[PDB]
C-alpha cells in the first residue's frame, strides 16, 4: 500500500470519511420527526459511500492502469463510482430544502448522471486529444446544474421559511465553490494536463471530497431547517 | 474514425441527438407549469444521453470484439447504455401521461431492464447458439411491455381528458411500431444472424434511434396533454 | 455446461426461479386494487431477474476467475448483479408492509446497496488477508439492516392492522434468519476459507435463493395484507 506516494492522502481520506460516517450515524439516533429522518439518512450514507470507495483505493482495488501519451497512467476509476452516487444525493438534499418539483429534481439528477458518466469515460479514453472532449461536456452539464441552483432554487428559497432559505443559501455557495474546483483539479492533474503530479491531485481531491461531504453535512445536520415547522 | 465505413451514420446520430436536446432545451425554457417541466425535463435528457453514447461510438470508445462464429465482431455496446437509461424514460413519459397507477409503473421498468440487460448479455455472448436464447427471453420482455401498454394503458387513457387520450394512442402506435423493429434488426444485422452487415445495421438504429428519441419528443412536447388542465 | 460438477444446482435454481416467476405472474393476472398491484410488480421481479441470473450462471456467462491464495478461483459475479437488484426489492416489499417513512426506506436500500457492493469487491479481491476486510463491512451493513427491521419497523407494524402486523412478523423473521445464513456461506465457501468446495456452496445458496424470493414471495401474496381495507 505504502508502495504510492499518494496512500497517505487516500488513509487519511478513508479515517475522515469514517469518522464523519460515524458522527452522522450516532447524532441521527434521536431522531423521530420524519423530514429529519430524510436529511439524515441522505447525509449519512454520503460519506459512508466515501468511505467505502476511498478505501477501495487505498487498497488498489478502485485504481486501474490508462494508456495515454505513450505512458501507463494510473486512473482512480473508483472516485467517479463515489461520486455517481454521493453527488446525486447531495443534490437532493438542496432539492428537499426548497421542496423543489419534481421535473426540476428529475433533470438535476440525469445531468448529473451526464456529467459524471463523461467525466468517467474522459478519464478512461485512451486518445489524449479526446479526454478534453469529455471534460468540456461534463463541465457543460455541471454549468446546467449550477445555473438550476441559482436560477430556480434561489428565488424558490426565499418563498419558504427563513431558516430554510439561509441554510440553503449557504450550501447552495459553499456547493458551487466546491463543485467549480473538480473540473479545474481535473484539468491540471494527472488527468488531464499533467502539470501536478498524481499525489498533489490526490490531496486535492481529498480536501475537496471531505470538504464537500462531511464538511457539507455538518452545516446542513446543525440547521433548524431539516425539521418541519413543529410545536 | 473514417476507419469504419459505418462512421457516417454515427456521425449523422450524434448530430441529430446533439440538435434535438438543443432544441429541446431552449423551447422548454418557457415552462412554469409544474407538470410540463416533468414531461420536458424527461424528454430532453432522452437524446441528450443518446447523444452522449454515438458520441462515444463515433469516437470508438463504446465499441469492443466479441469472438464468435470464429470471427471478432465488433459489438458496440454503448447502444445498451443508451438504451439502459433511455428506454424507460420513454416508457416514463408514457405512463405519467395516462397517470398509470405505481405498480404498474415499477413493472414496466423492471421488465424493460430485463429487456435491455438480457439483449446486452445476448450481445457479448461467446457460445454463438445462445444468443439467440437471450434475444428469445429480451423479446419475451419487450412482449410483456407492449401487452401492458395496449391492455393496461390505452383502456386508461379513455377514462382521462381528450388530448391525453388523443396524444397517448399516437404515442403508443409509434412506440410499439418502433420498439418492434428492434429486435428484427438485431437478429438479421451483424449481432445475430449477420445476413445484413454492420454499416446497414448501424443505419437502420440510427433512423429507429432519431425517430424513437427525437421524434417521439416532437409529437409529445407540441401537445397540450403535458400541461395539466388550468384556466 | 456440465463440465462443472455444480451445474445441477444452477439448472435446479434456473427451473425453479422460471416457475416461480410464471406462478406469480399468472395469479397477479385477475389483480385490480392498486396496492396489491404494487406488491404484485415488485414480487414478481424478484424471481425474473434471478431466473435471468442463474441461467447466466448455468451457461458460464456469469462467471469469472479471480487469482488469490496462489490459484485461480471460479467466482460467480452473476450472484451479486442479481442480489444488488433483488434485495433492495424484497426490502421494499416489508417496507410498504408497514408504511415506513420515507427516509428509513432510503436508509435501507442505501445500506443494502452498501452490503452487495461491498461484498463483490471483496468477491473480486486479488488480496486474500483483504477479501475478509470487505466481509467485514458488508456483514456490518447487513447488521444495521436488520436492526431497522426490527428497531424500527416492528413496532410500527403493530400500529396497523393486525393481518399486515402478523404476515410482517413471519416474513420479518423469515428474512432475518435466511439472510444471515448468507455472510455464513461465504465466509465458509470457495470466496471466503475455501472450507467447504464450490459445488455445495452453490447448493447452499441455491436452497437460500429460492427460499428467499419464491418461498417469501409465497408468504406474501397469500396474505390479504397486500390489499388495502375495501368493503
Ligand atoms: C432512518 O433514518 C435515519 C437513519 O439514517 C442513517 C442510515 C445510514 C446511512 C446507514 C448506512 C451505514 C451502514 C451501516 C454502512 C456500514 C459501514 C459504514 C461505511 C461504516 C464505516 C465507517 C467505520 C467502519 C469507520
Ligand atoms: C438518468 C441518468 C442516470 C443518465 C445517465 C447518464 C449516462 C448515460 C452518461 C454516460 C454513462 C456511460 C458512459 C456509462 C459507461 C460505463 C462504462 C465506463 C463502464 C466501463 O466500461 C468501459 C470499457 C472500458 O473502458 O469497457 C470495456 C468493454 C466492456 C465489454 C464493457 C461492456 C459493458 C458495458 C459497460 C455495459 C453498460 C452498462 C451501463 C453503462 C451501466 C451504467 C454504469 C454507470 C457508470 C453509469
Ligand atoms: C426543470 O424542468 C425542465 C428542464 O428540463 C431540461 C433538463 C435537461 C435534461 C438538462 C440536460 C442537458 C445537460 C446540459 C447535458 C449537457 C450536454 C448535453 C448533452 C448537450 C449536448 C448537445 C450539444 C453539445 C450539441
Ligand atoms: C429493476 C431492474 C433494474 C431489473 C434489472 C434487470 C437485470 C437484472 C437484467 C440483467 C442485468 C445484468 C445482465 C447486467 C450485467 C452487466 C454486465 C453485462 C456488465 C459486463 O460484465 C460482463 C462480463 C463481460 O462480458 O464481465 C467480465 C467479468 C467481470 C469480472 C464483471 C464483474 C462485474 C459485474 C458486472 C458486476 C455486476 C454489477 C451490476 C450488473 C451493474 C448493472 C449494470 C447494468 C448493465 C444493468
Ligand atoms: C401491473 O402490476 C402487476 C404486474 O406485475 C407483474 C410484472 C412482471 C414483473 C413482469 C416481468 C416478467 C417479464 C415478462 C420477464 C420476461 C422473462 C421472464 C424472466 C420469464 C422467464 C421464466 C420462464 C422463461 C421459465
Ligand atoms: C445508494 C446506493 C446505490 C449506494 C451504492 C453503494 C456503493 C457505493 C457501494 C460500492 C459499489 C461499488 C463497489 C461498485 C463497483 C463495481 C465494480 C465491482 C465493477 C467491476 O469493476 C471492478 C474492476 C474489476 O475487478 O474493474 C476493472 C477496472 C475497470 C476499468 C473498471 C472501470 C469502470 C468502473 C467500474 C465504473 C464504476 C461505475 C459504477 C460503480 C456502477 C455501479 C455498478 C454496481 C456494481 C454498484
Ligand atoms: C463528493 C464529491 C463531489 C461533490 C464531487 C463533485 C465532482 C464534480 C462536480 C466533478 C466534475 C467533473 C467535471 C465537471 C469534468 C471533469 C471530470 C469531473 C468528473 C471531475
Ligand atoms: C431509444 C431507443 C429505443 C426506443 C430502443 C428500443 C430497443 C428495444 C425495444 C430493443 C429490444 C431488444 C430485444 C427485444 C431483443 C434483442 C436485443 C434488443 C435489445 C435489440
Ligand atoms: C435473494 C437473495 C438474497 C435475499 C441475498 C441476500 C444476501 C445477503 C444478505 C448477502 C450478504 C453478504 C454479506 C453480509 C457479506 C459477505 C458477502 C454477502 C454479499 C454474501
Ligand atoms: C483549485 C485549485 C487548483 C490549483 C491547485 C494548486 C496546487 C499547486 C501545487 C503546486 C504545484 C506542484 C507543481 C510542482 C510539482
Ligand atoms: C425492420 C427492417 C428490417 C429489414 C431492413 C431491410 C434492410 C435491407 C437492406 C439490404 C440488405 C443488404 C444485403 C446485402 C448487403
Ligand atoms: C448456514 C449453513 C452453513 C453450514 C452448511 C453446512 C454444509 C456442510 C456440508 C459438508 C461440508 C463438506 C466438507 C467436505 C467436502
Ligand atoms: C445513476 C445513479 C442515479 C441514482 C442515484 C441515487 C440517488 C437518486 C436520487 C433520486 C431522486 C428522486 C427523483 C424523484
Ligand atoms: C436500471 C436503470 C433503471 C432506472 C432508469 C432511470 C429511470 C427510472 C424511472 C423511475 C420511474 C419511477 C418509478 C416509481
Ligand atoms: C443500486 C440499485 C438500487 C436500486 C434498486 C432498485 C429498487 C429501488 C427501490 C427504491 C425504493 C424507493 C425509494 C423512495
Ligand atoms: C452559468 C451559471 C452561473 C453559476 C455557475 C458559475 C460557473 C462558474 C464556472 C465554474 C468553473 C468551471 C471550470
Ligand atoms: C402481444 C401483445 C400485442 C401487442 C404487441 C404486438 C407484438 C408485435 C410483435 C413484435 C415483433 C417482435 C419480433
Ligand atoms: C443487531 C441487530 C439484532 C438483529 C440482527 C441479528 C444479527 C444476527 C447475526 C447474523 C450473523 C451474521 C454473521
Ligand atoms: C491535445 C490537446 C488538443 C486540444 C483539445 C481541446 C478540446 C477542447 C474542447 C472544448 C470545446
Ligand atoms: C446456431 C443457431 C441455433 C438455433 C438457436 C435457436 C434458439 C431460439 C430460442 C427460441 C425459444
Ligand atoms: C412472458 C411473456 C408474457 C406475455 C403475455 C402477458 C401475460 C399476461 C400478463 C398480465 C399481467
Ligand atoms: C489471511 C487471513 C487474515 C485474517 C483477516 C481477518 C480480517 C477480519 C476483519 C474483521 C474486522
Ligand atoms: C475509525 C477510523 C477508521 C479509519 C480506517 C482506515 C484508516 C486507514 C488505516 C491505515
Ligand atoms: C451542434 C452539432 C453537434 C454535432 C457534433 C457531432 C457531429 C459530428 C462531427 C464530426
Ligand atoms: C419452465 C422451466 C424453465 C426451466 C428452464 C431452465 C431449466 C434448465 C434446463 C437444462
Ligand atoms: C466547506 C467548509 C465547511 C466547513 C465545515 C465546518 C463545520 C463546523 C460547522
Ligand atoms: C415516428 C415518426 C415521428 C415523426 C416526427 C415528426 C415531427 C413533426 C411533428
Ligand atoms: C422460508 C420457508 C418458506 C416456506 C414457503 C412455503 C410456501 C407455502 C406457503
Ligand atoms: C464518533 C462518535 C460520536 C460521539 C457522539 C457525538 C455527539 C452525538
Ligand atoms: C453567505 C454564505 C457564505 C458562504 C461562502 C462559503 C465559501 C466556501
Ligand atoms: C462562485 C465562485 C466560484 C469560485 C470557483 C473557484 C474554483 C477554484
Ligand atoms: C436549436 C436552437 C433552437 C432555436 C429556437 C427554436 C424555437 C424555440
Ligand atoms: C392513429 C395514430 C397513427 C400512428 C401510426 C404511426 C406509425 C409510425
Ligand atoms: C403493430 C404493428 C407492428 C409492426 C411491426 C413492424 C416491425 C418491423
Ligand atoms: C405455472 C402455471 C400456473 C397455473 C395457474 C396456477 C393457479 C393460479
Ligand atoms: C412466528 C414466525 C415464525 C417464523 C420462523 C421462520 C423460520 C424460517
Ligand atoms: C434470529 C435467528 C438467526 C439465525 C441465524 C442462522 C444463520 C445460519
Amino acid at each position: 500500500i505504502t508502495g504510492r506516494p499518494e496512500w497517505i492522502w487516500l488513509a487519511l481520506g478513508t479515517a475522515l470519511m469514517g469518522l464523519g460516517t460515524l458522527y452522522f450515524l450516532v447524532k441521527g439516533m434521536g431522531v423521530s420527526d420524519p423530514d429529519a429522518k430524510k436529511f439524515y439518512a441522505i447525509t449519512t450514507l454520503v460519506p459512508a459511500i466515501a468511505f467505502t470507495m476511498y478505501l477501495s483505493m487505498l487498497l488498489g482495488y478502485g485504481l486501474t492502469m490508462v494508456p495515454f501519451g505513450g505512458e501507463q497512467n494510473p486512473i482512480y476509476w473508483a472516485r467517479y463510482a463515489d461520486w455517481l452516487f454521493t453527488t446525486p444525493l447531495l443534490l437532493l438534499d438542496l432539492a428537499l430544502l426548497v421542496d423543489a418539483d419534481q421535473g426540476t429534481i428529475l433533470a438535476l439528477v440525469g445531468a448529473d448522471g451526464i456529467m459524471i458518466g463523461t467525466g468517467l469515460v474522459g478519464a478512461l479514453t485512451k486518445v489524449y486529444s479526446y479526454r478534453f472532449v469529455w471534460w468540456a461536456i461534463s463541465t457543460a452539464a455541471m454549468l446546467y446544474i449550477l445555473y438550476v441552483l441559482f436560477f430556480g432554487f434561489t428565488s424558490k428559497a426565499e418563498s419558504m421559511r427563513p431558516e430554510v432559505a439561509s441554510t440553503f443559501k449557504v450550501l447552495r455557495n459553499v456547493t458551487v465553490v466546491l463543485w467549480s474546483a473538480y473540473p479545474v483539479v481535473w484539468l491540471i492533474g494527472s488527468e488531464g494536463a499533467g502539470i501536478v503530479p498524481l499525489n498533489i491531485e490526490t490531496l486535492l481531491f481529498m480536501v475537496l471530497d471531505v470538504s464537500a461531504k462531511v464538511g457539507f453535512g455538518l452545516i446542513l445536520l446543525r440547521s433548524r431547517a431539516i425539521f418541519g415547522e413543529a410545536e
